[PDB]
């Protein structure tokens, strides 16, 4: 397979099968065609349908509102919003693009996928269409940064909260790969989008907000680099995903986890459950990534000699019984994470007793998680 | 006297009085109050029919709302019939626009008629009204006098929903037109055509089948079915059917409800039965409000069966003290704020100083702008 944000391998065995004509495989790829359909038949979106605009007025600049900031009843104008730990403000939602990048991330990356899968130029048709509309349009296009992403009202300063929303835009930039040789993906459609990623790129790593992202000292620094590979694995920066892992990643991997293999800067927060498997998700996605050009993230020591694996050790009990965790987590946490994550630290450790566990969990077979698309072995 | 209304009639009756004789602590906080107040005289009136994606009616004028807790079932194809989740809030609620714009119409009625009683200033009655007309009886912009389609639940094939319960919203700001009533603003013609919507409201919640069936639910529904049901009866002056509905519907079911430890099984059973014992409390609360006006005290009054809702309050005080004792399923953090108006109310209605002292220790913000706070300055 290209190489892109997914598990080449399981794509790859599913492409194989599908191939061949085998039926268990056939017939869940059938199954995914008949949930890919309404993706065909959906208009596509895009980040300028808004109506209040950001401080710049462009409505191509993605904007949104950091989650967890509330106005505070107190003052007139609720000026300056206050923080609240794991309550998410419901004013998130009046900022259309927080849902409808994660509605395109979704059409595009299954769109991408079944066209990988099977070669039907359909998919391929549809797909670049939702990548058109979304990154390259000249009017209806975002542009390449996420300077108004978590803004925090009344906040003097800059940034807010991060840019780690980008994960649901950049995880189709990065399928944009397998889309390419096909008809309807033309080469011009092509250089536009790597134009539009360098920008992005450039953007992630010389402004402001962009280093200090990446600077971040908790589950932020992981999910930038996250990101990061995938806008480098679409321009086919092999070396530079090798000089971040090495340079970036395990790094942060090494002061982010304690001897214990316990995520402090997760165990800090009111959702300490699902901010640790947060963290982790960041690693098991940069991962997908790394692994297809030789580093494996779960097994590779930080110069200190920590490893991810250890901090999945720390937390496997509590994915065969959440009831044990005995950090604040103000809100249920959602066992059903668990299954991708062993199955992935699992595979990239040999350590059976996680596969067990993730195919226990499990995921439904006819589940139109979009995410789950590769993930027939845990159904 | 304070018309009859959805308050506490006897702290509105004290901000007025003291507010107009001239009381320093009243007249500042006032001023506060009046401060906050702006942003509603500016505040453009909403409606309904602000909304792309219509009701089964095609009609925007019926108010449409999703179930909160309902969600699409990823396992079928176009996600449906959506399944229930209790006490997990489906974001797709924020894309029907009445469920969150009823609030802001509701709290911008409620405090502009508030500050027009206290103060006597036309500019509180004239934009208290304007916001009245377009929600309620505007020929264009006004809701149809129904709820047929809140709380709708995508899939489901049976006429249900339960979907009332939203009406609190503007059922309090439907109530607090009779505070205007009287100003130069709020015309014979206004109240004539407020007084035929209220009227065509309460038909349709005493004879539809969802009336009816909402009328019988057996838990907070049933309490904040009566509530609702007596904001309306109240804005209508219809006294002795609030008798009617305090004595044979409300004690008969808040007596229904209460087991003999004073804890409230209907609620327990739920995610957040924090929540939701104290949210059936706070519907006997509003009805009492109105009920206390006419003489009837809820929170002491017996039912048939020997139980009394300060039985209820009983069993819940320890744990309004300490949330964190609360033995019974609470996915979701329970604010104790919410305690500072049920347990005054509780506790003057029931001469329970330990209660009104807990109320004030918990406490409420002076400067906040929630408009539910505005009679407590007692508790400020």
């Amino acid at each position: 397979a290209p190489l892109g944000p997914f598990n080449a391998t399981l794509l790859e065995q599913l492409k194989n099968d599908y191939q061949k004509g085998e039926k268990e495989v056939t017939r869940y790829i059938e199954l995914q065609e008949k949930v890919a359909e309404k993706y065909i038949k959906m208009t596509p979106l895009s980040v300028t349908a808004k109506k209040k605009l950001p401080p710049s007025k462009d409505p191509r600049d993605y904007m949104t509102l950091s989650p967890y900031w509330w106005p505070d009843s107190t003052k007139i104008d609720g000026l300056p919003y206050i923080r609240k730990d794991g309550e998410r403000n419901p004013e998130v939602y009046e900022y259309p693009e927080r849902e409808n990048a994660n509605r395109f991330g979704d059409a595009a990356y299954c769109l991408g996928v079944l066209y990988y899968i099977t070669g039907k130029e359909v998919y391929a048709k549809a797909c670049a269409n939702h990548l058109r509309t979304w990154f390259t349009d000249p009017k209806l296009g975002m542009n390449p940064n996420m300077t108004y992403a978590n803004a925090v009202p009344g906040m003097k300063k800059m940034r807010g909260s991060g840019f780690i929303d980008s994960r649901r835009f950049s995880r189709a930039l990065g399928v944009a790969k397998l889309i390419e040789g096909s008809k309807s993906w033309t080469p011009s459609d092509k250089k536009k989008l790597d134009d539009w990623a360098t920008a992005f790129c450039y953007w992630m790593e010389n402004s402001t907000q962009g280093q200090r992202e990446s600077h971040a000292a908790n589950n932020h620094g992981l999910w930038y680099e996250a990101i990061h590979l995938m806008v480098l694995a679409y321009l086919d920066r092999t070396d530079r995903i090798r000089e971040v892992a090495e340079q970036s990643i395990l790094p942060k991997m090494g002061a982010q986890i304690a001897d214990d293999g316990s995520l402090p800067q997760e165990l800090k927060r009111t959702l300490s459950l699902h901010y640790s498997t947060f963290a982790l998700e960041a690693l098991m996605e940069a991962n997908q990534i790394t692994s297809q050009i030789g580093i494996n993230l779960w097994s590779t020591p930080a110069s200190n000699g920590k490893v991810a694996s250890q901090a999945v050790d720390y937390l496997y009990p509590f994915y065969l019984n959440p009831e044990d965790w005995k950090f604040k987590q103000i809100k249920p946490f959602d066992q059903s994470r668990a299954a991708i994550l062993l199955y992935e630290a699992g595979t990239a450790l040999g350590n059976q007793k996680y596969v067990d566990t993730a195919k226990r969990i499990g995921l439904k077979y006819s589940t139109s998680d979009v995410e789950t698309i590769p993930y027939l072995v845990l159904k």
